């Protein structure tokens, strides 16, 4: 785990990338609040399966005990679906690419009980990713970080060194791209601060989701794996 | 102006803006914390106005920044002042609570535990006051940041990163240790946001835009 070079880390992660799934094939439009919720729910659930496989490929992840793994996923799943959303939405200004066959815009997002707020936040995040020209290899570094860090609250120590290893890898990608040492640290901070907002959106979303078992589910899923 | 400060000028500006540590004036426990929070707010606005870049913002923007960061600000200060009081939260010098005392409020334990773990992690990394003050300003500037305006703030933020690294180098960490520590501290900003988000839920379960607007307004007519 802590034996991978910057480059080995990066390729490992890129390989672990989950596939991009599709929305239940053309149901009916315009959707309703429940119909859209249903497409979104079906999608998320199917994506949750791949997430488990990806998690299991995240350096450090499978060194933890099954129950700690469940804890990290329990807490990060929504952040992780969201960073994937934002990233695949980058080249669709004004719209979110929940799936290739389900590209919604601000107005569609209002069909559901106050997701406008989040949708907008989400919109702004890919926008900033676009603005910063976020790169694939950095994106995968940010996801792994979200996975290890949202739930981190000799094992504690282990995760902190994997986390330090991903920072190393993020700065290594920046240097190799020619950034100045000053630009390196600035970009590193611009990225980690975006995790603050990502977290923010998942807490808002979790609230919106519950206004409208996971442990056991993930345990079952993680153990089955 | 803000963008022209050196790393060391930034730090002292900041150290200078520190609010005073207030005391508990003593829904009893909830009373105590509401009174404390309320009086702290008043100084927060004041310190806000001394964060480089902050006053270059429109009044609306200033209120949006505090509207979203106030609780993260209160918490990071609680955390910091709790550091050397393992097992307890030092809400005030005359109001040091423990895990169990936090239990007397429904839902407070989980946040309380979270608050405890954050000060623990601050202890663990030997967070320095200079670094602390740096992290508070980033919180103010970042939690509500979501067009030469957007850009200003982002530059102020870059300068804070610069200052953060400066203190680290100055302290003698290696280049590698610098980005590592920088990253360790900024991931703690997600947990802080997390506690704030959870804390507002809890606050509103129990039972401000203009409040700050007036406050930010009144500050220009204050002696
Ligand atoms: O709409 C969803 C969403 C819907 C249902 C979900 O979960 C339903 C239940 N499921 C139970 C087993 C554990 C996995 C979750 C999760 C996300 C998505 C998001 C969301 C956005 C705004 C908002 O206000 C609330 C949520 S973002 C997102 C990205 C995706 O790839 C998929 C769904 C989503
Ligand atoms: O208890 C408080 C607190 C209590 C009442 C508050 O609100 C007072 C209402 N007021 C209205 C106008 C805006 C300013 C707040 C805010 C914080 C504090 C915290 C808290 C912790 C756990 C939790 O679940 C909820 C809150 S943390 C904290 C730090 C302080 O310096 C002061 C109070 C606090």
């Amino acid at each position: 785990a802590l034996s991978l070079t910057a480059d080995q880390m990066v390729s490992a992660l890129l390989d672990a990338e989950p596939p991009i799934l599709y929305s239940e094939y053309d149901p009916t439009r315009p959707f309703s609040e429940a119909s859209m919720m249903g497409l979104l729910t079906n999608l998320a659930d199917r994506e949750l399966v791949h997430m488990i496989n990806w998690a299991k490929r995240v350096p450090g992840f499978v060194d933890l005990t099954l129950h700690d793994q469940v804890h990290l996923l329990e807490c990060a799943w929504l952040e992780i679906l969201m960073i994937g959303l934002v990233w695949r939405s980058m080249e669709h200004p004004g719209k979110l690419l929940f799936a290739p066959n389900l590209l919604l815009d601000r107005n569609q997002g209002k069909c559901v009980e106050g997701m406008v707020e989040i949708f907008d936040m989400l919109l702004a995040t890919s926008s900033r990713f676009r603005m910063m020209n976020l790169q694939g290899e950095e994106f995968v570094c940010l996801k792994s970080i979200i996975l290890l860090n949202s739930g981190v609250y000799e094992e504690k120590d282990h995760i902190h060194r994997v986390l330090d290893k991903i920072t190393d890898t993020l700065i290594h990608l920046m240097a190799k791209a020619g950034l100045t040492l000053q630009q390196q640290h600035q970009r590193l901070a611009q990225l980690l601060l975006i995790l603050s907002h990502i977290r923010h959106m998942s807490n808002k979303g979790m609230e919106h989701l519950y206004s409208m078992p996971l442990y056991d589910l993930l345990l079952e899923m993680l153990d089955a794996h």
